[PDB]
């Protein structure tokens, strides 16, 4: 349930929260803008305006909901979270975004790590390009 | 040339602009946030606030005269622009950055890319540790 969720987050029910993560739920919407986001709810006859959909994107990060990736100069696009870790490929263009999880680069970060002496805890990796 | 960098930026010549331009400018803050900036600028006995180093340092970014990396936490650290390529590794503790290059690394980006059918424009790799 969709209120469970929610209620679980620490966060109280109300109808802006409700449809938007509805919408962070659909298969197409897996990566995305507040901006983005906004205009599929205008698709949807909603009236929510584009600020509470930020408001209500920040409280969803705060609340472990979603992550926040800021993109080359400018977007945020949000996700659902999962201990699932991936990486992301970029279209300039189609606003299309692949997810990867190489291993190679995995085990090279680590090694570059520990080549100076920093311990590795966390890493993000974009890659852009034109599709 | 400072002035013409920035009239070639479309922007309009004032202290503020180049004197910000300046401390980007000099080796040992070339990797800076806004803070920083200001604080060296407060240390050179500019009177310049947090604020117009902000708007100024946002002006840039709009105008590719400098680059934004969002890193662990949601801290703001700036370079000038360059296609001089290199990668970040970041002390979370220290707030330090050390650049790196990784011939394996690159070369599975490439595989990977093309492997989706994506012509690379540009990357971000940031690794995030203790020192
Ligand atoms: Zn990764
Ligand atoms: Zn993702
Ligand atoms: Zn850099
Ligand atoms: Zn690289």
């Amino acid at each position: 349930d969709n209120n469970q969720a929610l209620k679980d987050a620490g966060l109280k029910v109300t109808l802006p929260r409700l449809k938007i993560l509805e919408v962070l739920q659909q298969p197409e919407c897996q990566h995305i803008s507040a901006e983005e986001l906004y205009k599929k709810l205008i698709d949807l006859g909603e009236e929510i305006g584009l600020a509470t959909v930020y408001r209500v994107l920040n409280q969803f990060d705060d609340a472990g909901i979603v992550t926040r990736h800021h993109f080359e100069g400018g977007k945020s696009v949000f996700e659902l979270s999962t201990q699932h870790h991936h990486d992301h490929l970029v279209c300039l263009d189609c606003g299309e975004v692949i997810e990867f999880s190489d291993d190679v680069i995995e085990q090279r970060q680590k090694e570059i790590a520990a080549k100076y002496n920093v311990q590795l805890t966390n890493h993000s990796l974009y890659l852009y390009g034109k599709c």
